[PDB]
């Protein structure tokens, strides 16, 4: 039921931003086709779990505070597909970057990053034009997504100094992971549930927003690991970070236990394309026992947010409820 | 006193954007520094029209209808500068389109991007936080900004199919330039100068909206004939409009009125590199007297123009007083 209704709520809104674009923006039916199979395109066919997790909140939230009941719901699926559609966004920006007379196709590419985003925008005035928590919606959502953009600023320069390993540390490590993720991916989606349900004032958050960045913490240390230890066709994509010089989990946690010269093999042999080179790091890695490090280091975290869940419930036990279907998740 | 006083708010908003990001998003001095040299190299340096806009609308309201002036006024400032940034996010995306491991400048140029953008939001969260208008002006910026990329597709897309002259037309002309430019140059400005000065719901918006889609042809039929004749150095860029087979007032109007092998030489002819190739065209251009009937259409703008201000002025006199500065502008 919450996946059918979301995909439901997806037609409605759809519908709704393309029926605008014909009859109040001037667009011919060519380019309405056109922009309906870019937004199926690049916001359907991931996992959703941003956008259902503000739906299992809002359904825990009327279960412990009828006409209500479906209003806040479909808030909800209106706000878990701004969600995705951001999501779809800040994909967009990532493949201009590296995808590469006038180029109309990365022309499109950046015209569709401006829509994607704008579109969020659209849904949220039309559906939510009469709901007292617009402008709080708004906000909050804004900050949330200039936060990423300072994230993704952290990220692509942790191997430079803007106009190099001095940042490769554990805290900036954590740095990059909660501006450029753990906001807009755990943090957000448990805030637009609670602001659908009204039930904003009533949770701690800063217990809230802490959850959320170790949970994001948790989900990234793992996704660094399989991102150089998955093989491709297991993980679903080439994994990239030695070549790229990615601040990644493993990169810092060897350089805190490498001798003098491995650190210069490694320094020698990091963010190179050639194949021995990538090689060479991954087999230092190997011999540092970093995939036995990996298990204790989530074990902790896992133990912090088994935790720290508890102190939520005490005064907010449906919120709760919802945080540890996101965190089975992760 | 207008540019003195918008170029202190500019200081004070700048300061506010840093401060926040080294105060509440942990920032390095390092990349402190980087953006705010960014954001002077984006934001500053052009003719601040679509910003002082703002201020001249506002002070206009004020004498027309102590405490209130000064804040109005300060309001209006701080208006001004989101129109600037959005101008500076706009000029931002063009050039990743024509500017061509990780590309690391291709990354922070994205990253720019969506910085600049953000900031509007930003700025205006904070020092509108208080005003009843904040959600309004929102709303209408959201729109504004959405129109003006759905006209950049439009205008991107004039010589293809979404998946070619068709579209070559004098209406479609005008869609482009309503959406990508007028918009956000013309209407959005007064729009902000009426609603931090109360007075929105006070003008003839019809008349309004007319206006400024008529001010933004005259600027962008101008604009045509002089990236096609005016030479570089005097221009100020290399104009490119034929070579990248843009739908522009003089390609439109030489369709309407070419014989049948002329339009077969102009079609061989656009869209190309080549030197004789844009000779060519300029050829076919000139000896079609567009520069004759270049000036015989501006007139009639301007009478169009040089009369719709008195409608407006009949129930908004001191409106009516800004958007003939803001037309002597043009
Ligand atoms: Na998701
Ligand atoms: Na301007």
């Amino acid at each position: 039921m919450p996946m059918q209704m979301f995909m439901q709520v997806y037609d409605e809104i759809q519908m709704f931003l393309l029926e605008e674009l014909e009859l109040k923006f001037d667009m011919d039916p060519n380019r309405v086709r056109y922009l309906r199979k870019m937004m199926d395109t690049t916001c359907l066919g991931g996992k959703y779990n941003r956008g259902l997790t503000v739906i299992d909140v809002a359904e825990s939230l009327l279960s412990l505070s009828g006409a209500r009941r479906k209003r806040v719901l479909h808030d909800a699926c209106v706000c878990g597909w701004m969600i995705e559609f951001l999501q779809a966004h800040y994909l967009v920006e990532d493949d201009i970057m590296d995808n590469s007379h006038p180029d109309v196709t990365v022309q499109c590419a950046i015209n569709d990053g401006l829509l994607l985003k704008s579109w969020t925008h659209m849904m949220a005035m039309h559906f939510f034009a009469d709901r007292p928590f617009l402008q709080d919606l708004l906000c909050r959502f804004n900050r949330v997504d200039y936060t990423t953009a300072v994230g993704q600023l952290y990220d692509v320069t942790s191997m430079f100094d803007s106009n190099d390993f001095a940042e490769f540390t554990l805290s900036n490590y954590k740095r990059i992971v909660k501006y450029k993720t753990a906001y807009y991916t755990y943090l957000l989606p448990l805030v637009m549930g609670l602001i659908v349900s009204e039930a904003l004032p009533t949770v701690d958050m800063g217990v809230t927003e802490e959850l959320a960045m170790l949970m994001g913490e948790y989900f990234q240390v793992q996704d660094d690991v399989m991102d150089c230890f998955t093989p491709p066709e297991r993980l679903g994509k080439v994994g990239t970070d030695i070549q790229d010089a990615k601040c990644s989990w493993l990169a810092v946690t060897f350089l805190a236990k490498a001798s003098s010269a491995q650190v210069a093999e490694f320094k020698a042999n990091y963010g190179s394309g050639d194949s021995e080179k990538v090689a060479t790091v991954r087999r230092l890695y190997e011999e540092a026992d970093l995939q036995g490090d990996y298990v204790a280091y989530e074990a902790a975290v896992a133990e912090q947010v088994k935790e720290l869940i508890e102190k939520l419930r005490l005064c907010s036990p449906g919120f709760a409820a919802s945080v540890e279907t996101l965190w089975g998740k992760t």
